[PDB]
C-alpha cells in the first residue's frame, strides 16, 4: 500500500505531465497521495497563471466577512459578521494597516505559534467565496475555470444527465483569516491555487481517520453536536494542532506559497489560516473514485449549512433516501 503513514506529498510535474489534469490526479493517487487528504503541486517553471496581477484592485468584495471568535485559544468557533462592500484595493490597504497586518516574526513556525496563541483576540476580515477567476483565458494547463464539470463526471460514470454548473471562487485573505475544519460539499475534491501574496497554512486529517476528528469535535462542541449530526458542515469550528495531538488525532500540516496548487481529496478534513494579504482561487471537482464518497457523504439537514444550487442534483441522485429531509433543511 503506497504512503501508509498518510504523509502530505509534494509533486513537481514537468510541462508534459501538466497537460492532462485527470491523468495527473490519477498518477498522484497511484503514489498514495490521497491517503494524506491533501497534496501540494508545484507547477513546472515554464508555466504561468496569468501575465501580471497589476490589474486586480478593481474587483469588488461585495460582502466582506469579519470573523469573530468565541471559546478558548485552541478550541473555538467563529461567526461571520457581514461588512460593507469594498474593492480589492481597499481590502489590501486594510490588510496592510497597523490593526490587521502580519506581526513581526522569525519564520512560519513562529507565526503559527502566534496564530494559535492570539487568533481569538482579533476579528480579521475575509473576502470569501467570490464567483470569478484570475486565470488568463490563454492558460491552457491547470486553469481552474476550464476543468471538466462535476455534472459531466456524474453523467459519464452513472449515465444520468443533471442540471447545475460548477465555477471557481476567489478568496482574498489577510493575517489570521481562518478556514474552519470541514470536508468539501458532498465530500468532493477541491483544488486551490494561491495566486499572489502571503502564504496559507493548512492542517489535514487522513480520510481514513476522518471519523476520529468527528468524534472529537462532538466532544469539544457538545451543544453544536446536539443541534446537528453533521455540524462540521457549518464550517465554524476550530481545533488547534496542540489539541489534536493531546487527543491522539492523526493529522499533518503544510504551508502553501504563492504559485502553488493544493488538492484536497474526498473526505479529507482540512482547516487553516492566511499569513497576510493574499488571493486564492478554488473549485471543487470529481473523479470516478469520488462517486463512492459522494454516496456516503454526511449531510446537514438542520438548516445552517445552506449550499449551492448544484448540490441538489448530487443529493437527489446519489442519496435519494436522504433527499427529502436534506431539501427540507434547504427550504
Ligand atoms: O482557501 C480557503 O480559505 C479555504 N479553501 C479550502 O477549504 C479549499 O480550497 O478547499
Ligand atoms: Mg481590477
Ligand atoms: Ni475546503
Ligand atoms: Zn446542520
Amino acid at each position: 500500500a503506497q504512503n501508509p503513514n498518510c504523509n502530505i506529498m509534494i509533486f513537481h510535474p514537468t510541462k508534459e505531465e501538466f497537460n492532462d489534469f485527470d491523468k495527473y490526479i490519477a498518477y498522484m493517487e497511484s503514489q498514495g497521495a490521497h491517503r494524506a487528504g491533501l497534496a501540494k503541486i508545484i507547477p513546472p517553471k515554464e508555466w504561468k497563471a496569468r501575465e501580471t496581477y497589476d490589474n486586480i484592485s478593481e474587483i469588488l468584495i461585495a460582502t466582506p466577512l469579519q470573523q469573530v471568535a468565541s471559546g478558548r485559544a485552541g478550541v473555538f468557533t467563529q461567526y461571520h459578521k457581514k461588512k460593507k462592500a469594498m474593492t480589492v484595493g481597499e481590502y489590501r490597504h486594510l490588510a496592510n494597516s497597523k490593526k490587521y497586518q502580519t506581526p513581526p516574526h522569525q519564520n512560519f513556525e513562529d507565526l503559527e505559534r502566534k496564530y494559535w496563541k492570539n487568533r481569538i483576540y482579533n476579528s480579521p476580515i475575509y473576502g470569501a467565496d467570490i464567483s470569478g477567476s484570475l486565470f488568463d483565458e490563454n492558460t491552457k494547463q491547470w486553469n481552474l475555470g476550464h476543468l471538466g464539470t462535476i455534472q459531466d463526471l456524474l453523467e459519464k460514470e452513472c449515465g444520468v444527465v443533471i442540471e447545475g454548473v460548477n465555477t471557481p471562487y476567489l478568496y482574498f485573505g489577510m493575517w489570521k483569516t481562518t478556514f474552519a475544519w470541514h470536508t468539501e460539499d458532498m465530500d468532493l475534491y477541491s483544488i486551490n491555487y494561491l495566486h499572489l501574496g502571503e502564504p496559507k497554512t493548512w492542517y489535514v486529517v487522513p480520510p481514513e481517520h476522518g471519523q476520529r476528528l468527528e468524534r472529537l469535535a462532538r466532544e469539544l462542541f457538545p451543544g453544536s453536536s446536539r443541534g446537528c449530526g453533521a455540524f462540521l458542515r457549518h464550517k465554524v469550528a476550530l481545533i488547534s494542532p496542540t489539541v489534536l495531538k493531546e487527543n491522539g488525532i492523526p493529522f499533518n500540516r503544510i504551508t502553501q506559497e504563492a504559485g502553488e496548487f493544493m488538492v484536497t481529496f474526498p473526505y479529507g478534513y482540512h482547516a487553516g489560516f492566511n499569513h497576510g494579504f493574499n488571493c486564492a482561487e478554488a473549485i471543487n471537482f470529481a473523479t470516478p473514485r469520488w462517486i463512492d464518497y459522494g454516496k456516503m457523504a454526511s449531510q446537514c439537514s438542520c438548516g445552517e449549512a445552506r449550499v449551492t444550487f448544484s448540490m441538489d442534483a448530487f443529493v437527489r441522485i446519489l442519496q435519494p433516501e436522504r433527499y427529502d429531509l436534506w431539501k427540507r433543511g434547504q427550504d
